[PDB]
């Protein structure tokens, strides 16, 4: 079962979305923190919206992104939880995600930084390409931006 | 406009369908071919089918695959023309593609041959994950395979 935080916020031409579930085991190994070890799994949901400027029809997953995520518990005496999601399938289809150890229940504060396919930070930068000619051309990648919620964590 | 090589094959829980239009310009540059030294733009259209055991649904772009073509003239005196496709964003979305030099008008002969995510030869197997778990896991990927057809270049 899926838990949202907040609500989808619509940024350059998609729709982000930040879901949390059950820890997940996943395939490649040793990428994911074990589930027994994990408190949660999180997700960025970034799907196109109607006249995407990148080409994406509406719906569409937009692929080759990067997302580094930043989890602060609100007047909490940590750390702030830092990461970088990873591309993946499920279930749902694909998406962004990585578990995740909280510090224990309460409010907390989620960051997404989404970077283009372009972006220096990037890994997949050299794979993913954008038409420019005329006719089959699409408008420039975004630039690099951030995405805030606040959400109660209970325990699941 | 594109033109069509044969009818799309469906495989694997996906429709493979291959096109042809005018050669691109596209951002990296250095990854096509010049447009002024190609004859055409090869593509690989690859959707999901209904019931696809990757969790993809219907109609979504399949990424993180590596397509390697192989296109010989019938009965042509000339080499195969061979080459790897490449990820990318046009204003019809998502595809794979490259720009090539074909050897005139006539028949042709194409195969590609389509790479899941995590085989040997796929530079994105360590970017692309697969949930595995009961809940929101999903088959493991496809097997490589082949895909041939026949088309007649008429010369855009
Ligand atoms: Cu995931
Ligand atoms: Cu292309
Ligand atoms: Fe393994
Ligand atoms: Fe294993
Ligand atoms: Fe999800
Ligand atoms: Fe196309």
């Amino acid at each position: 079962l899926e838990y949202p935080i907040g609500t989808p916020q619509n940024l350059a031409g998609m729709e982000i979305a930040a879901v949390y579930l059950q820890p997940i085991d996943m395939e490649p190994e040793g990428h994911m923190r074990k589930a027994s070890e994990s408190d949660i799994h999180i997700e960025a949901d970034i799907h196109a919206l109607s006249n995407n400027p990148n080409g994406y029809p509406e719906g569409f997953w937009v692929p080759f992104l990067f997302i580094k995520y930043e989890i602060t518990k609100v007047g909490g005496s940590g750390a702030p939880i830092t990461g970088d999601m990873m591309a993946m399938v499920a279930s749902d289809g694909p998406h962004y995600g990585d578990n995740v150890k909280l510090q224990g229940p309460g409010k907390y504060k989620v960051k997404y930084t989404i970077y283009p396919p372009n972006a220096k930070e990037n890994p997949m930068s050299p794979y993913y390409g954008r038409h420019t000619d005329r006719e089959t051309g699409v408008r420039p990648w975004f630039k690099t931006f951030s995405v805030e919620w606040d959400f109660t964590y209970a325990g699941i």
